[PDB]
């Protein structure tokens, strides 16, 4: 019973991780759009760059999670 | 019952994380909506690339929403 | 027993990493909502901010549950 449930938990997180990846892709596009709509504002530029860094870190963490899940056998 | 109890706690944790993702998906939907409304209310004044990327963002979000449904469906099968 | 215990620990670490990813997304959402404001729209952005604050609370709840695993 436990072993089956551990396998189900693993699959659940894999799916959750896919949802997070697709949301990261949504965030990339929203940031692109906001950048494109800028007035060519110094402060908005700063904040958008911080968002980009946060997004890149989000990607690294999801890779970490996926790699951890891969180690379950 | 150590392992059984921890499996219950893991299930609860993922359910909470999944809901966190759902609420963030709602944030994303409102954001894309605001931006698509702005862009569509003008001409494509920002440029056609903005409309395309906003359309792609909407598809991405629909995909993200379906992946949560799949995760929740899997958790639901845990006794 | 120990094999399942180890995989439980791995599942725990994986969810912790996923939660880190979500917190990072929440931080990007914060900055985008802020920037979108600076640039009925008010209503929709207030709902977005409301959803975001709730999202933060669900991660806190998740982390609390993970912390109880020992």
């Amino acid at each position: 019973k436990n072993a089956d449930n551990i396998n189900k938990l693993k699959s659940s997180i894999e799916s959750t991780n896919e949802a997070v990846v697709k949301l990261q892709e949504t965030a990339e596009k929203t940031v692109y759009v906001l950048t494109a709509l800028q007035d060519y504002g110094i402060d908005i530029s700063i904040e958008l760059n911080k968002a980009k860094s946060d997004l890149e870190e989000s990607k690294e963490w999801i890779r970490r999670s996926n790699q951890k899940l891969d180690s379950i056998g």
